[PDB]
DNA sequence: GTAGACCTGGACG
DNA sequence: GCGTCCAGTCTAC
């Protein structure tokens, strides 16, 4: 659900870090409640798209968050139903950890038991120890950039938006070998896995829109005609490609 | 195994 | 603005 989205739900867990949880609630199968209730939240933790979540009495336990399409982390408030679908029925939060004074609800996220975390922020496209040489080299690979960018090793956060547009900003088709591009492409490529990363944080702190430049866009800024098409390994939930062939030519062989 | 909703922003008509 | 569409985890079958 992209890498500013897990640093919004972590900074939503950040003030309930060292309370007691009092009460466990959600519909999850996996995890039983009564783990929780009465330790203290005592650590939380946020690795690309991973969110890390720690419980102890201080090494301790930890729970693991992966998120899908509507996953969300939600502070003292319950999301609700607007309108009846097309066949109202409320969402059913999959965690919730109550406190004496608040709560933190998880929709529509796998959660698992784990030995720890694996935050480190030199993987991680938002963080500012992002190592451009590691992205570089792998970005450098006999592989289309649009499958590299989408590593979490390297990437951590990159996911279907960002893909799409820093390949457009960057002027990349996206089926381009990294290997067949220019050491200036790729270097203009990782400037605008950053530069637009971080903007659209910026728009997402106030209430302003993001606007898609190919994204889910019919056409270009030029006016030319967007192609979508899907591709990379049939597990990949992020095939889904935007691209217009007239700005971003495919670089050949 | 496959088919599809998802409480929803952003993009169309 | 008004309406409609669709893009990881979960459910139904
Ligand atoms: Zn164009």
């Amino acid at each position: 659900p992209e890498g500013p989205s897990l640093r919004k739900f972590h900074q939503l867990v950040a003030p309930f870090v060292g309370q007691l949880v009092v009460t466990v609630g959600g519909n999850s199968k996996k995890i039983n409640p009564n783990m929780l209730e009465m330790l203290r939240l005592q650590d939380s933790q946020v690795h690309g798209k991973n969110l890390y979540l720690n419980f102890g009495l201080t090494s301790g336990l930890w729970l693991c968050f992966h998120f899908g399409l509507f996953g969300s982390v939600r502070a003292s408030e319950l999301s609700r139903a607007t309108k009846a679908n097309k066949r109202w029925k409320d969402p059913i939060p999959r965690l919730v950890l109550h406190f004496a004074k608040g709560f933190l609800a998880f929709y529509n996220c796998r959660i698992y038991w784990c030995l720890g975390p694996t935050v480190k922020p030199t993987s991680d496209i938002l963080s500012e120890e992002f190592d451009r040489r590691q992205a570089l080299e792998a970005l450098k690979q006999a592989s289309p950039v649009s499958y590299t960018l989408l590593d979490q090793r390297y990437f951590a956060g990159l996911g279907n938006i960002i893909k799409n547009e820093v390949l457009y900003l960057a002027r990349i088709h996206p089926l381009s070998l990294g290997s067949c591009l220019t050491p200036l492409n790729l270097e203009s490529l990782l400037d605008h896995v950053v530069s637009f990363s971080v903007g659209w944080l910026q728009k997402k702190l106030e209430g302003k829109p993001l606007h898609h430049l190919i994204y889910q866009k019919e056409q270009c800024p030029a006016g030319h005609q967007v192609m979508k098409d899907s591709f990379g390994p049939p597990g990949s939930f992020q095939r889904l490609t935007w691209w217009c062939p007239h700005c971003q030519p495919k670089a050949e062989e």
